[PDB]
């Protein structure tokens, strides 16, 4: 029942294996066909900073497709410059074959082996039309992307009386005779030009710029909007004046990033499909000189590159969106626009999105909001051009319940990803966002968390949030379809959530008021700790009336200085477990997996596996990044030869009561010493012996509590710091002022081979007291649990939970179960069984 994983990592930075995956039942018909490319590209590893590139040839491949295993009875077959292929026809039933070559120079095929894959009566069909037809009927009057010409009137006259568009007239009408000046006269340099490291130097500069392209940007689309809303040629006068001199900072050598580039061309094609029929004509042939010149620059990057990224974050955020609306605001005008709408389409449909296709987001709390007007502006765009519901991809409804899950109404977040600590409560962004998806979706539950919000907070979409990628403004100004009548309640979601290909899980007692909440999260995921992610596979964090207690500690101050590496990303900042101090692998090679658990009522159950995701760091990406960055993956700062072999964690959520029981399978290749780490944010940890272990209680400046009652097949000694490893430096100046020092419980134990720990965690604010923690007839026993576990360090792990009471009962053993678990639960008054085994995700 317990599956051991040998992989050296389960998913890979650049595209390795064909999908649908040899042998497999596909998960939608028609499947999205892709493959390794002839030459893999990982591309430029930073920003402001490439490192060392290879070259990225242009290619052409083939694809042939057919139940004949020999090619010749009804052969689907394609020709691409890039390594995916939609058939844009669901497939008959049955077994399939396919094979995909490469094309050289030189005319040769070279053809991969020959794979296969099945197809159900029961597999989902998801099956947009050719772009091919979707070209066909589109128009070519402008505008066609912001709007369609057809229905402009149409949108006048419904936002006449619409409160909201009127802050577009407001905003733009400030812009009109109060020039911009040039960047250089603009720009703040004065910290740029202090730093030394070429990675941080560039990497201010980038955050510098776009202060003040952003600013502008906000200026023109604005100013773009108000003359699509009133037809008042003052806007465009004042567009095309404020765009031109944006554009005119394209040469600086302080216009730096992907991200602004992209921002010239969004502009570009706002200003062309909003404005076109009034251009002058030096006005159109701006716009389209710099179209052409951007959108190929982007397209350039992508191709041979993007598709097969992990993922690729600039580019999924905000740049593809970019380029797919540039290319479509041109095509059949300028003909580097078909190949554009060629890739963009096919790409969307390959395999966006999203990369978690259980709807979390790979790269955690503040990443998902940059990614809002992607996620919707996209499929809103492309289901009208073509009759089709883009929307239908399962992804979206799965989305909806990380959405809630991962920050509940008026609650700290979960806690995974770069800038985790800043999410404090759902901004005006996730409310827009979930809002388009209560009305895209028909989502009773994304309508139930607007609608439920939005009665304590009615100005929130209206609030504090960087509207630059989230703003969903002008999507409620133009879509047709009302908000859904409230109808489920949040109170009416099961109290926890597991996302199984993201590897995370929300434990909640009381979601659906969240002022009463006691609220665990945990993450153990096959995405490791690459990119945006962090290396706290194992880790929990625990919050109250939607405040944190146990937490994550740490700063992001950025993308890969040495706080960030040896003191935030690091598995030495998280509610986990080192190895005589060392920790997690930076990367991908840095995995975990939930291999088990239950959502229930009575009780909930999840299990993380970090058994390989320590030891030296070998991501070459990230060794790179090191080299650039000045990095030391060493054992000083925390990365040795790995001893770890099996580091399970499991965490059983005791019913509503707020109690939560983590119990850890420990095993090394030697003797090593464990450290178990809980870490505060606000406030000191108080540690007292407490029988045989200690107790660590945590509190927050407000009324959240939580107390960890830790035992341990060992003994134990424990320390608490105030300091970070190294110091949290704003060297960007990205943070405000204080950035508080956090605190790190370590319980280190006597060096020994295997190790168990038992840690009872007991989460609450005024709500009631601390909970009893009873010590009898050598078990424990708290609110009518009865909790028994083996904590010897020779013995077989077990784990016994029982409330005989309320019918609940959890029994993990090696022994009567073979390594399952076994759950008891009371579900409407019937008793539900289950026997759990491991699976891979
Ligand atoms: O609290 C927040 O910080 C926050 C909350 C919001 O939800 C969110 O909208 C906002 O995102 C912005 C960041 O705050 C901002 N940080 S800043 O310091 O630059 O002002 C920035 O973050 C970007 C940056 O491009 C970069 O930031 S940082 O250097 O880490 O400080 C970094 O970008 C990585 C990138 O992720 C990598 N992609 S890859 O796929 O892994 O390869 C790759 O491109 O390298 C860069 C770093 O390169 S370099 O070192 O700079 O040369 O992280 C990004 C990010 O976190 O999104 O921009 C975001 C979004 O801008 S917004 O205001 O329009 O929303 O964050
Ligand atoms: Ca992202
Ligand atoms: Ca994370």
């Amino acid at each position: 029942a317990v599956i051991k994983v040998s992989e050296e990592t389960l998913m890979y930075e650049v595209r390795a294996t064909p999908s649908p995956a040899d042998g497999t039942y596909v998960k939608v018909n028609p499947p999205r066909f892709m493959w390794p490319d002839k030459f893999p590209h990982l591309g430029p590893v930073l920003d402001g900073v490439p490192g060392q590139v290879d070259e990225k040839p242009k290619v052409v491949y083939r694809i042939r497709i057919s139940q004949d295993k020999n090619f010749r009875k009804d052969v689907l077959t394609g020709e691409r410059a890039w390594a995916f292929f939609n058939p844009f026809q669901c497939l008959a039933q049955g077994k399939w074959y396919w094979q995909h070559a490469y094309v050289t120079p030189e005319g040769t095929e070279e053809w991969s082996p020959v794979y296969q894959f099945y197809i159900d009566k029961d597999t989902p069909e998801f099956n947009p039309p050719t772009l091919e037809k979707v070209l066909a009927r589109y128009p070519s009057h402008h505008p066609r992307v912001l709007l369609d010409a057809d229905d402009w009137e149409n949108i006048i006259a419904k936002n006449n009386n619409n409160p909201e568009a009127r802050t577009y007239m407001d905003k733009a009408s400030q812009c009109i005779s109060r020039p911009l000046k040039h960047l250089q006269e603009e720009i703040d340099t004065t910290n740029v030009v202090t730093l030394t490291n070429i990675v941080q130097r560039e990497s201010a500069l980038i955050r510098e710029s776009r202060k003040i392209v952003d600013r502008e940007e906000a200026n023109v689309e604005a100013l773009v909007r108000a003359y699509l809303l009133t037809k008042d040629e003052k806007y465009y006068r004042e567009g095309i004046n404020r765009l031109s001199e944006i554009l005119s900072w394209q040469k600086s050598k302080y216009f730096a990033g992907d991200f602004n580039l992209s921002t010239l061309l969004s502009m570009s094609t706002s200003a062309y499909d909003g404005f076109y029929n009034l251009l002058s004509p030096e006005e159109k042939q701006l716009l389209l000189d710099n179209i052409r010149k951007i959108g190929d620059k982007f397209y350039n990057e992508y191709v041979n590159h993007l598709e097969n990224r992990i993922a690729d974050n600039h580019v999924w955020q905000m740049t593809f969106r970019i380029l797919t609306m540039a290319a479509f605001a041109t095509v059949g005008e300028i003909p580097e626009a078909s190949v554009w709408t060629d890739y963009c389409y096919n790409e969307w449909i390959s395999r966006l999105p999203g990369l978690h296709k259980d709807g979390g987001w790979h790269n955690g709390d503040a990443a998902f909001h940059v990614n809002i007007r992607t996620l919707i502006e996209v499929p809103v765009f492309f289901s009208r051009i073509s009759g089709f519901n883009f929307f239908a991809d399962p992804w979206y409804n799965n989305n909806a319940l990380y959405v809630i899950y991962q920050q509940p109404p008026f609650s700290k977040s979960g806690g995974h990803g770069n800038s985790h600590e800043g999410q404090r409560s759902p901004n005006g962004g996730r409310i827009g966002y979930a809002d388009a998806l209560a009305r895209e979706c028909n989502n009773p539950w994304a309508a139930a968390y607007v609608h439920e919000i939005m009665q304590e907070d009615p100005d929130i979409l209206s609030k504090a949030f960087e509207a630059k990628p989230a703003d969903l403004t002008w999507y409620r100004c133009t879509t047709p379809k009302e908000r859904p009548a409230y109808s489920k309640h949040l109170s009416e979601l099961p109290e926890s959530k597991v996302f199984k290909q993201t590897g995370t899980a929300l434990m909640n007692t009381d979601i659906g008021h969240h002022a009463n909440n006691a609220m665990l999260s945990f993450r153990s995921s096959p995405y490791g700790s690459t990119s945006a992610a962090l290396a706290n596979q194992n880790a929990f964090n625990t919050f109250f009336g939607g405040k944190a207690i146990f937490y994550s500690s740490g700063h992001r101050t950025g993308f890969t200085d040495d706080h960030c590496m040896y003191a935030y990303r690091n598995t030495r900042a998280h509610n986990s477990i080192l190895v005589n101090g060392m920790g997690q692998k930076i990367g991908t090679e840095g995995y975990g997996w939930i291999p088990r658990y239950y959502e229930g009522e009575e009780i909930s159950y999840v299990v993380g596996d970090a058994s390989n995701a320590y030891g030296k760091v070998v991501s070459p990406l990230w060794l790179e990044r090191g080299r650039l960055s000045g990095t030391q993956f060493t054992p000083e700062k925390g990365w040795d030869e790995n001893k770890l072999e099996f580091f399970r964690r499991h965490v059983v959520q005791l019913g509503r009561s707020g109690l939560f029981v983590v119990y850890d399978e420990l095993a090394g290749k030697e003797p090593v010493e464990w450290n178990y780490l809980l870490h505060t944010v606000e406030l000191p940890m108080e540690v007292v012996k407490e029988e045989g272990g200690l107790r660590i209680l945590g509190k927050n400046k407000a009324d959240g509590i939580s107390i960890a009652h830790l035992y341990s097949s060992q003994e134990m000694t424990y320390a608490q710091t105030d300091t970070f490893f190294v110091a949290a430096l704003d060297w960007k100046k990205r943070l405000g002022k204080a950035l508080p020092n956090h605190y790190h419980f370590t319980a280190t134990t006597a060096p020994c081979n295997k190790v168990f720990f038992l840690n009872i965690i007991d989460v609450h604010g005024n709500n009631r007291a601390d909970a009893v923690i009873n010590h009898q007839g050598n078990h424990i026993t708290v609110e009518g649990w009865v909790i028994e576990c083996n904590l010897d360090s020779e013995g077989k792990a077990f784990l016994h939970i029982e409330n005989k009471q309320n019918g609940a009962s959890l029994d993990f053993n090696y022994n009567s179960n073979k390594g399952a678990t076994t759950i008891v639960d009371q579900v409407d008054g019937k008793r539900i069984e289950k026997r759990l085994v491991d699976s891979l995700p």
